[PDB]
């Protein structure tokens, strides 16, 4: 999980960004599109504040 997130959490402010998040599904080949991803995320984002932070990634993968 810890490792996980810091594959995804490119620039390693503790934040996976929606951005960041279409980097990680597009390397490895996921059949999403960009904004299936993007709604993918905004889910993920409990408190919507745009980031997925380290507890929401965790509910996210329970
Ligand atoms: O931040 N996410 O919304 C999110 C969702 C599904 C994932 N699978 N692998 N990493 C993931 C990240
Ligand atoms: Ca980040
Ligand atoms: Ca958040």
């Amino acid at each position: 999980l810890r490792e996980q997130f810091r594959v995804e959490d490119k620039d390693g402010n503790g934040y996976i960004s929606a951005a960041e998040l279409r980097i990680v599904m597009t390397n490895r080949g996921e059949p999403l599109t960009d904004e299936e991803v993007d709604e993918l995320h905004r889910e993920t984002d409990i408190d919507g504040d745009g980031q997925v932070n380290y507890e929401e990634f965790v509910q996210r993968m329970t």
